[PDB]
């Protein structure tokens, strides 16, 4: 009568484990680059099409919950809910798929110099990402602000770091292709943290039937025209 409960705690177990599946993925994607590790590259490549497998799924039952049991109310909005979390992640797996491409491509010429600031931006967005798929599996609006104040980070960081590679790139010509592909590696986290944000975002609506978005520190109403 009321499985439609079974089917939809089922859904929701897959959405969030293609999230830890990402939430790997980032990992080892940031730990191809300090490493340097082709191998462990390779497999976030690899894994990219393993996610976009997930997304096809994910969506595929989606479809037969809604189709079977035509839910209304809080399941109808797990159900759409999870259908935009699944989009998020198959995009944080593009995100670590680009990222593990220019690790390959970083390790075809020496180190440029030490990682301190790019290592941080990851561990600031590996927390967020944790905290996101944490947040979907049970919301807590009054918590879930915090994802919104973690992105200043990444983005304070970010900034830092586009002005110290820009620095290096005029530097010499030899420090211009690892200082490009090290910069296009902190926007594609910097990205995925965006990413982040979106899916708690994504998560309060879940509960609320109502958008709520981070400005800068704030998880507000979408206050909007
Ligand atoms: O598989 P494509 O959406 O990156
Ligand atoms: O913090 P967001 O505007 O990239
Ligand atoms: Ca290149
Ligand atoms: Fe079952
Ligand atoms: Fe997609
Ligand atoms: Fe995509
Ligand atoms: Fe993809
Ligand atoms: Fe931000
Ligand atoms: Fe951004
Ligand atoms: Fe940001
Ligand atoms: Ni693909």
């Amino acid at each position: 009568n009321r499985l439609l409960n079974e089917k939809v705690e089922e859904f929701k177990k897959g959405v969030l484990k293609a999230g830890w599946f990402i939430e790997k993925m980032f990992r080892n994607s940031i730990s191809s680059l300090v490493e340097r590790n082709e191998s462990l590259a390779r497999e976030v490549i690899a894994d990219e099409e393993v996610v976009d497998q997930m997304e096809v799924e994910i969506q595929e039952k989606a479809m037969e919950v809604l189709g079977l049991f035509s839910p209304i109310g809080k399941p109808l909005l797990t159900v759409t809910a999870g259908i935009r979390v699944a989009e998020l992640i198959e995009n944080i797996a593009d995100k670590c798929h680009d990222i593990a491409k220019n690790v390959l491509e970083l390790m075809e010429e020496p180190p440029l110099k030490p990682l301190e600031d790019i290592p941080a931006m990851a561990n600031q967005t590996s927390e967020m990402l944790k905290f996101a798929l944490r947040m979907f599996a049970d919301v807590n609006v009054e918590k879930s602000f915090e994802v919104c104040r973690m992105d200043s980070k990444v983005d304070d960081l970010y900034e830092k770091v586009r002005e110290e590679l820009l620095l290096y790139m005029m530097e010499s010509p030899k420090y211009v292709k690892r200082a490009l592909l090290l910069l296009e590696i902190a926007g594609n986290i910097e990205i995925i943290a965006d990413y982040a944000t979106n899916i708690v975002e994504v998560s309060v609506y879940m509960v609320q039937g109502e958008a709520y978005k981070c400005y800068h520190d704030e998880l507000l109403l979408f206050k909007k025209s």
